[PDB]
């Protein structure tokens, strides 16, 4: 609608995003377990880092961001199941690129909404997000044997 | 119950402790802002990486972590609200020390337990993190002008 | 490029005030917040002072001359300075600070309309990297004030 | 031309350049010999780092980058000439220069071309990569004792 | 036995064990090749370590530490073989878990032993040990895509 | 937990004692190990001042209130220091070191069981670690006078 | 007193305020804690380096360091109190503001004293002290809201 | 020194192809071991644009001239370079780069026997040196492989 | 302590002014030493900022209120400033600079002279000190433009 | 002899070698307990990276480790004996020099050998590893009071 | 003497002293080898760096360093004597030591000179030196069982 | 000459030159002076370095350093001149430039007589750095406007 609800949406799809990050590096399993393991480790760093950027954000612009698990679960259009069969080295590695790409296109919309409400500091900040979105998107679907758009 | 079980609990408890850490870390206020804003930083790096040593402790057991909010919600004694009305500096704090006396007499009764139960080494991990523990009690009680244990 | 270099020049001046101005609040202050706000004065010191020489190398960039002394400062800035002559408290020397971020964080918006209109893409993210920052120091010393960060 | 065909071009050009960098590094000869010796092992750091985000972020996009010294020549408007006739340190830094300009004008054109287009990830890293090449310009027209657009 | 028996008995069994990973280190092949040569030199220094530790806690008790290849062999619970064959990454990484396996068993009798001893030191030297020999069984078994007790 | 409280408010008094011990030894010794031994006792300094913080802050979390003068430490210490007279060879002054460490080691014993019963097992751990490192500079000491640890 | 018992009577002096600043280190409490405790901690590293200091030039010019609790609390003109009554933060800093004055003055004795001495080694090593110690007192004055010498 | 000046001439060459076929690994590579096998390229990368700079710059030192041109390269180069059309799989790529590897030590290995007999020895020992971590890197590829080094 | 007080007030104004004439020279030069000197100007900047912010913290310790206005700092410095009008080559712009050094030496001297009868032993260390690094620096800008230190 | 098989006695005798130098460092004792205990940990990691360099370049030439204990016992020339009975420090350097000798001299063997082969590469590898031999053996002798080669 | 005369004269002294230091580094036996020969690497750098100091100054006055070995053989105080007969480690400790007793005698007429001369940097910088070489002096003479001034 | 007498001259050498190299450093004027300075810093370390590990290197083959200025000067085929003239940059570089060639070629003969005397070790050690001195040279060179062996 605004920016301030962008970001808050955003802030409610880190937390679950991230929570997802440490279902796959805790229950992954096979060869690729130990580079996997420790990349995992990374994106949660990273992913992390944009979560508190974008809250930190939203309050500098009057936004009041989300909060709580409870508050998370009921606006992120980011999506989580229970761990419960086992699952593949590439299905774990399928979920975290297909919530990957919502959050390319997620940001997209944003990038295209404060640019047009000319708040410029929150555009470039969600393109420095994307920059490295789109990045990781490549390199998980090379993973994969795909290409990034593919 | 049991150690898999108990070590589940604080999963999801620290799962919940966590997002309080950066609800306190962005809706403070006041002539504390600067050193508490950057305390919490450091209060949420701490417990998340207790969160991941419990989860990984609970794997090498044989344990499976929830890993979803959902899961987290549903299994957390620690207890969320979202900051719906203002609250004070002394207030956030009170709600940080709480919880953290909850966590204090929880990990109390799974060092008991595991104890009991003869796993060592889940019993020595839950001891340095009480240590911690009682340490920022006393630190942020002596805070708020009260003595570690009230 | 007149006022895209003109825009630049005008903050040259401006940060170089501001700049000793921190200085000022670092020098004076007492409290009990102390310690805290005078090292959180040299952080910002270090870092508008950074501000400053990117400021005057993109004018330099763009082929625009930079001024380049304390005359030249005083004659063309809007930030504005007072000789410290009266005790201030804590809260009253972190709203001349707010006050003057509030006051480049505005006029940064206008150079960063200005070198739109004009396509210095480059000089616009600039302005633009440099008001998030300024937009994130308003909330902060607000949130210290007990005030949201827009009222 | 689109956005894809702009990088390409440009993987081509920073091959050429990174290769020019060193040619420079390699003769050079006069008093200013061990600063510039020096600051030609800088640039040809940045250089090459230009060039593997402007073909990892082709990468990213979808395309294809060129990755043989054929494909380079082939491609390249940045020129290259054997070190056959001496030259003085001033020769050496208008060559570099003229090719600095070269470069900052047609990441402009890139920078337009992706703003028409909508891709605000390649379009901020080009501006980014344009502040360097900006600054290098206004440095070494000083070392030339030059205005920088002169 | 006593504490300075099952000490002297562990510095035995390290050596060895360093040795085998050494082996593993060395002769491993496949595709994961990189990534565990590497694991290896980290498992290395790790116990490499834990053996100069349980050493130096046995001249500190006022023992006598073994300190031959012939004593380590006449001693060691822990099983080598010379490499005549090739062995896939699986096999060597199960010979690996194994010998983990046997360590964090033995350990937990000289975690009982010391505890009934009263040797409170030993005691929690060894749980550091086994904590870290958990997580170890834990990643390994991972890799070879099991459960880590099964 | 009187007997948890009043068990580290004596090694806070003890630590302080053996610190200054520390001291004595570093400045007053004399001999071809010297530099070695010298730096040494900057790193026990270091370690044991270490131990005595930790020691008087876990006292201070659990509802404690540590001694913290000089004339507290010297009213309450277990540990014996005396003015240095008449000169020291370097062996002399480690003999003083290792049985101040033993001293230390035995009472660290005590409050290891004490802590035990009490069911205060995050003292009982922090306790565990320091005779840990006691035991190690036991061993090593006891080497260096070409003696055996328990010797 | 001469050069020698000067330096001796400081390293008396030091170590009574050293145990001081460890006793407002420990009991302090109220807003500030999280800075002030941080800064005792700096205090403390700082002002028993300048004993170390004052000790070893001792030992350089023949002098006898009191290395004792029993010497240190002869000779201290630097008092200390139990800690019964509670105390205010700005108490505390009284205490220690108190302290450095005494410490100030003392050394600026030894100062003119080792002047006159012709002792320009132990001279320079008491006014950089005394640099600090006036640096501190404009500091911790102003934490008080005082004027350094107010 | 004509033919050790030849020598490394032509290994300037080879270097600088090799090094953007590094990048084309870097670039291309698809499959389940993309994560270290991209990272490992980039080692490669700056490990053998290293040895290239000081190559070149040995050359410099005995009175040489080193190509300076991707055409120069392209006309002394014996490693050999094709534009990326079909997909390969992650071992025809590293099938690719030990090719190229075991190539420049068989070159080198000239090149040391060169120096030798004309005892340009900083050359020779640079050159085995050189060697030295390419058949390091030849047995760790193999390996990757499922393969001996010299199979 | 009045004349003491007044003195490091009047060095406050005077570095803010060469502060101010270490950019001016460092954003406006031109010529073949450009990339040495400009980075140089980097460090002397910092050193003489440091220099400057002690002695405002000096005065402030003293019982002293440092001038804290480019208003101030014009109405009360002897450095001087003019802006850049028409270009300078590099040795009149280290000249200026030098000259400047100089002045500052004459001054510090005076002012150890003052401590030093006033007895403001501190004071009179940090001014020695500082004239310290403004002579090695006088010794290597002179070497930089051809002439002994004092000619 | 071939270079393979002088390479393969090495690895045999590091293997001895180091074992013997953890025994030296836990059974010291003396006055220069302190800095020769330190010593032998220098001693232990370089000669341990000797060895795993050999081992490494044995693999290069299509070699195959000696990987067991058994193995090292069975090929090495370096000789090893229980702590039965009291040394010296001065003895247990005589033994430690004896040692590196040893070694020195085989290596010298082995950089003549490996002339003759043609084998560059290992050649340069001796050579480096007596380099530091052959100064340890000045160092070691210095502290026994004797020249180098007396 | 005027203040350039003793700085040139210490230039020289402390080229001498350099040498005498790689000396005994170099020749130096006994049981405290280890430590020694680190600590006269730690004392070259250091005089090293005086002896930079002592020239720059000198030429910051307006003088002219001596700077050729003939020049400090021509001038200096210190003596320096071939290495023909073994010395003991006390021996070259005493030579050490009787060195720095002539630099710092020397020193402080340096001190009273400059401080006449009204050279105020020169006289704190010899003053700084002093500190040093007391320090030194009391170590060393530690190491030989003597008081320092002994 | 053989290995000892060869080593040991380059002792004495050694020691003129890293002398020499202090005197440009403190008497060159110009506008190159602040590169040209520092440069000087770094070769002084290096050849300082050299030195050292010469020395060492002979000590470690049963020879006796020259450790005196008088017996450097014996010794030395450097050659100092004390600095009566100003010279010029160019000068200084020319003066240096020829030592360095001297240095190359006398290092040169080292190698091959080591070489034929079958010292490997000094051998390698001195084409590292005849290696280095080669670069110096070409680097020198450049500054002075001429190709290396030019
Ligand atoms: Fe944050
Ligand atoms: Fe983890
Ligand atoms: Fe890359
Ligand atoms: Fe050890
Ligand atoms: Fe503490
Ligand atoms: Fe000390
Ligand atoms: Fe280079
Ligand atoms: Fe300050
Ligand atoms: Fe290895
Ligand atoms: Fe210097
Ligand atoms: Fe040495």
């Amino acid at each position: 609608v605004d920016t301030k609800e962008f970001l808050n949406h955003q802030v409610a799809n880190l937390n679950v995003f991230t929570v997802k990050i440490h279902q796959i590096h805790w229950y992954m399993r096979g060869h690729n377990f130990f580079t996997l393991h420790e990349k995992m480790d990374d994106l949660y760093s990273e992913f992390g880092e944009q979560m508190d950027e974008v809250a930190e954000r939203l309050l500098a612009i009057g936004g009041s961001p989300f909060s709580t698990l409870k508050e998370f679960l009921e606006n992120a259009s980011v999506e989580e199941a229970p761990y419960t069969k086992p699952k593949t080295m590439d299905q774990l590695m399928e979920d975290l690129v297909g919530t990957l790409e919502l959050l390319r296109d997620e940001y997209q919309q944003g990038i295209e909404l404060t640019d047009k409400e000319g708040d410029n500091v929150t555009n470039d900040m969600l393109i420095a997000f994307k920059a490295s979105i789109d990045k990781h998107i490549w390199m998980f679907k090379a993973f994969l044997g795909k290409a990034p758009l593919e």
